[PDB]
């Protein structure tokens, strides 16, 4: 039981929707891609809605497509972005060429909300340790957290989210020199002391720059932590790095409260081992408020073992197929 379409040009470029979805409107300004706002009639809310760009254009592109697909049909948490709608014009596999998304309409960046209060911060990083407990637990990494990839409301209910399109003032320094999960924590210890302080905790700008700013913080590596890279080229390069020595995060984030300052230590620990993950951190202290153990759900189980096959362009364009036509649309 197909719905019924409409054409309409907008922006250079051509859309055709479910009579459903009307209003559309550009945002961003081609920032996000090609997205546009609209009103859902059946549901009486705002959404956007993104049509991609050159879905299968190439092998890499299909598989791109067909990963973003997947993923986001997995995603079911109230910290995490999830689909409302896919969909295509196409009535058979031979004519299929375009993919829409429909998500929410998300309200503002982190970016975009002077530093917070130290409750703000609480709730707000709360969500994220949350969504990123959900995603962790899902075997999924998300890598390339920072302010413009969360979503907030009024109510600062915040959604993690991946637009695409600096990563880099917020990355793990063990992929950012190549010698797990917790990735994702460094991330958030970046941005957490950002919404405290209002200011990017390490601004490098570039690679070396970067791990500059970032072991003048957190010092040279140790023994305990040399002893586990692998790459020589890597274990030189610090060995020979003026020895720098940890600082005490007290007196660098003077003022602010103190199990705020306790949980930046176990975030921004240079051994990835040893870091704090989603659901330890949900247990600190400083969550003490928001903290509820009956209530920071898992994730079933994702096969992403497409991952490691080597498919041509036409077989990733049916696998999104299949994907868009076994669509269940949520309550
Ligand atoms: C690293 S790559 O291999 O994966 N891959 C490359 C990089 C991008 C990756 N994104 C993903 O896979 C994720 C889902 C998977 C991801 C996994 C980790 C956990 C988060 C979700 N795609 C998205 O997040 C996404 C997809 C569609 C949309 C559509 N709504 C919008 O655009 C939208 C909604 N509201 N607004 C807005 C906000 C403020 C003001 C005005 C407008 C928009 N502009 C938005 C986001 C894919």
């Amino acid at each position: 039981e197909r719905p019924t379409f409409y054409r309409q040009e907008l922006n250079k470029t051509i859309w055709e929707v479910p009579e459903r979805y009307q209003n559309l409107s550009p945002v961003g300004s081609g920032a996000y891609g090609s997205v546009c706002a609209a009103f859902d009639t059946k549901t009486g809310h705002r959404v956007a809605v993104k049509k991609l760009s050159r879905p299968f254009q190439s092998i890499i592109h299909a598989k791109r497509t067909y990963r973003e697909l997947r993923l986001l049909k997995h995603m079911k948490h109230e910290n995490v972005i999830g689909l409302l709608d896919v969909f295509t014009p196409a009535r058979s596999l031979e004519e299929f060429n375009d993919v829409y998304l429909v998500t929410h309409l998300m309200g503002a960046d982190l970016n975009n909300i002077q530093k917070l209060t130290d409750d703000h911060v609480q709730f707000l990083i709360y969500q994220i340790l949350r969504g990123l407990k959900y995603i962790h637990s899902a075997d999924i990494i998300h890598r390339d957290l920072k302010p413009s990839n969360l979503a907030v409301n009024e109510d600062c209910e915040l959604k993690i989210l991946d637009f695409g399109l600096a990563t880099r003032w917020y990355r793990a320094p063990e992929i950012m020199l190549n010698w797990n999960q917790t990735v994702d924590i460094w991330s958030v210890g970046c941005i957490m002391a950002e919404l405290l302080t209002g200011r990017t905790l390490f601004p490098g700008t570039d690679h070396i720059d970067q791990l500059k700013l970032i072991l003048r913080l957190v010092g040279t590596p140790g023994a305990e932590l040399l002893k586990k890279i692998s790459s020589e080229s890597a274990r030189n390069y610090i060995q020979s790095l003026a020895q720098m020595p940890k600082m005490n995060f007290a007196n660098v984030f003077i003022g602010a409260n103190p199990l705020a300052v306790d949980l930046l230590e176990k975030m921004l620990v240079l051994d990835s081992d040893k870091r704090i993950t989603a659901a330890q951190a949900l247990a600190h202290a400083y969550f003490a408020q928001y903290h509820d153990p009956d209530d920071e759900p898992v994730a079933d189980p994702y096969d992403q073992s497409f991952e490691s096959r080597d498919l041509l362009i036409d077989e990733w364009k049916s696998l999104t197929y299949d994907e868009v036509i076994s669509f269940v649309p949520p309550p």
